[PDB]
């Protein structure tokens, strides 16, 4: 499919050459304006754009591409700034991306501060975004100094663009950015600004980013008293469970923001919002990845997202949700796949009898061992307390990496269940408050009779032997924590 | 092929008696012009001149050649000098190189200082840099005091063969010489000085030697600073992206400074610049291996590059690259020598399933066992946990050797996988910034739960249990740059 890149690349080589021998301001901006509306028609090539701009980016790297639009946004007449900043925005590519991190940070804030022309702003705000879709140093560096007051700035604006080019800028911040950066951020008022926006009625996709900004500012657990008094959490839900995936698939393709589909880096990033215990983030995380899935399966490609690995998190979710609308959602989405759709499975596992045990392990394909345990009359109890040799003796599992696999769906297992029926402290509550994945340990201590009030009297050997914790790492933090009373 | 040394021999040994007799200033230069137009003709001579020449040159190490043409290079006039010089510099083999930096040093350095004479200063700029090839400690002495002024004076000069001498010159020092006499040289603000050579488009190789000293430099992590403050570096690609390695290859057969052929030696050093961890010195060390191929194949020798083990990393360049430069580099490299082209592998090594691990197993030729990594269903979290018990039974591989092998295979693949998948504290950034190899750590970590914050508070049995790094050096290293927060 390299016709496209054969009828371009001659007709890119002559714009860059007209635009290095521009040094007329009329020359510049037809330069400008002709490389616009050839990088323009090359994001938009039906099913390919994408890899077809990323050859023309990366035609525009060679030959100094990047430093002359730098220079002519270095001039002291406006149009030439706006046409140099509207290339840019769409060419801001990840290797372009990194070059402007290392050479033109500086002059891009300086005329960030020309925050009174709009549709310069507007593409100002398109770079600055995209800077945000860096490292995280760029992060630090960038966001402290001119990052908070030009956005901010330009979201008490009105115009529509810029607005969500702003919501994006943000929304990548939370993502890139550092605990620390996020901190800064909701320090700087930055929800309370980003509420009206996403209360602001007018567009659905201003709101859809302001609301995963700030999911992904809620996922951290040290700012999200005011996170919270900023009141978008009890508005998130109703709008992304008044929005429906499929007519959002159908939209957006007039509206290109996405319609090209969206990068593997920003998947990538979103999926950590459905393993992060806060429902409004694995709402919009869900609705992101289904609307993402409803695109990529009109273009026709599946494998990116279990490249990226979001089958399992969205298959957990499905087995371990008690939402209704992050069900629908999930399961949404794994059709979209062409995936299967798991059945949920019962939380009281402790109280689990021999169907329970059976339908699990054919859930998760251990039908060859099925018969073994209800021969051996495992239920939840047992199950709960397995262990390496019993599975490998009395089980059969006599393979090593069959008996890794099985405790890994055990850890998952335990993780993901309610031990209400036998603790009474909420033990399970305090471990996961340490760390999620902590939770696998809380029926080994519940069945150990430990009580938070006694954990400050608890021993390392007392928790490898009885407790059966057998990382030290984990041990060794749950003990710090405990002598902590 | 000894016909020519027959040819040579007595020819050369009658000039060097010759020469030997030679008292008046006129006979001396009559001499050194017959034994200077015998080397050249020794050194061009087809397909086989390396090796005649070096016979020619030991031959000229007997008898007391050295020194003859020193005592010749310490006369007053200047027109033996030169001719002295101009035969040393192609005279100068890796004997004559450590005879002379043994005896020699410090005329040199004073018939240096005699600047003014551009045809001298060619000569002598040729000295120097073949002198640079020598150990690091006499590189330290010679390059400290002379080399540095001389060089950056030559530079500031006008002469392309001048300038291209004091090019590979400062390559020279870069390669050979020490990470103390790289700081010394920047701290000369050498990087500076070479940006207008670079810069002057008149001489592709003279800006091609001037790319290859700024990213020699740029390897060393502590002066980097300051060479990326140079500027060469955002020219460094479009060079090597513009030139075609066959356009190197039909070329420079006229000018012959490598149509020759380049010293193992000097390949030997290039090969660090692939697996140097910086884009420009990857993409630079490419370009020469990928002329040299073209050179060798033309001239029939592709074993050498075996010997010096350019093949492994020309191979793990092209499984394991992101740019196009440099793997369109490689691919083209690897063809030269009529070696296979790997496929790039998939980078979510973490996020694999029993496809990828299949491909994977194929790409390193373990077919044998792939069956059985189907029947145990190993996914990518099962191969970055596997051990070596269970490699060995699970998997039956009873042979330590094969074990050894394809533990070897899966902690290169574990250096250079990518795990943003599962960790977000970058750990693998902060391991590959004590060493890159450390990487091959950071999924265990990631396994053990373990991120930056709590790195200060690990030990030693949580390191060598739970993340099973089994070398106690690392281990201690990364024990000691924890505590270091
Ligand atoms: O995520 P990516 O594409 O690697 O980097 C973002 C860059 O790509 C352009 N872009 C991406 C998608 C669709 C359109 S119309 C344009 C953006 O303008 C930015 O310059
Ligand atoms: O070749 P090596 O061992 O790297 O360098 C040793 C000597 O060979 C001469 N030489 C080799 C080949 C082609 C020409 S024109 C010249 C150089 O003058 C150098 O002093």
């Amino acid at each position: 499919v390299q016709d496209a890149l054969e009828r371009a690349l001659p007709e890119l080589q002559q714009a860059l050459s007209a635009l290095k021998q521009a040094g007329g301001a009329r020359a510049v901006g037809a330069g400008l304006a002709e490389v616009f509306q050839l990088v323009e028609e090359a994001w938009l090539l039906p099913a390919v754009g994408r890899e077809v701009a990323q050859g023309l980016c990366d035609a525009i790297r060679l030959d100094g591409g990047l430093d002359l639009l730098l220079r002519l946004l270095q001039a002291p007449e406006l149009e030439t700034r706006v046409q140099a900043a509207r290339l840019l925005e769409q060419i801001l590519v990840a290797e372009n991306r990194d070059r402007v991190a290392r050479i033109g940070l500086g002059v891009i804030l300086n005329l960030a501060k020309e925050r009174e022309p709009v549709e310069l702003a507007r593409s100002v705000a398109g770079i600055l975004e995209h800077m945000f879709k860096h490292s995280e140093e760029t992060c630090q560096r960038l966001v402290a100094a001119g990052g908070l007051d030009a956005v901010l700035y330009w979201c008490r604006r009105t115009d529509p663009a810029l607005l969500r080019h702003c919501a994006l800028a943000l929304g990548n911040c939370a993502l890139h950015g550092g605990q620390a950066v996020q901190r800064r951020m909701v320090e700087k008022r930055a929800a309370e600004w980003l509420f009206p926006l996403a209360f602001s009625k007018e567009d659905e996709l201003l709101r859809l980013h302001a609301c995963l900004a700030v999911a992904v500012l809620a996922t951290n657990k040290e700012v999200e008293r005011e996170v919270e008094r900023s009141g978008t959490l009890a508005l998130v839900e109703p709008l992304v469970a008044s929005l429906d995936p499929g007519r959002f698939a159908r939209c957006l393709v007039d509206a290109s923001d996405t319609s090209q589909g969206r990068g593997p880096d920003d998947l990538q990033r979103l999926v950590p919002l459905l393993d992060s215990n806060r429902l409004e983030a694995q709402c919009i995380g869900a609705f992101y990845l289904c609307a993402e899935a409803a695109i990529k399966s009109l273009q026709g490609k599946t494998k990116v997202f279990s490249d990226i690995g979001a089958i399992q998190s969205l298959k957990r979710l499905v087995s371990y949700s008690t939402n209704g609308t992050k069900s629908a959602l999930a399961k949404r989405a794994l059709r979209l796949l062409g995936e299967e759709v798991p059945r949920p499975i019962l939380p009281s596992v402790p109280s689990w009898k021999e169907a329970e045990v059976q339908t699990w392990l054919q859930q998760i394909g251990f039908s060859k061992y099925c018969e073994s345990f209800r021969e051996q009359q495992v239920d939840g109890d047992l199950l709960l307390r397995l262990t390496e040799e019993e599975l490998q003796t009395d089980l059969g599992m006599k393979s090593g990496i069959t008996r890794k696999r099985f405790f890994r769906e055990l850890t998952e297992l335990k993780t993901f269940a309610n031990y209400s029926t036998c603790d009474r402290s909420n033990l399970a509550d305090w471990l996961g408050s340490l760390d999620p994945r902590f939770r696998q340990y809380t029926y080994g201590l519940v069945s150990c009779g430990l009580d938070r009030s006694l954990l400050h009297r608890v021993s390392e050997q007392q928790l490898l032997e009885d407790c059966g914790i057998h990382l030290g790492v984990h041990r060794a933090r749950i003990l710090t924590a405990a002598r902590e009373m």
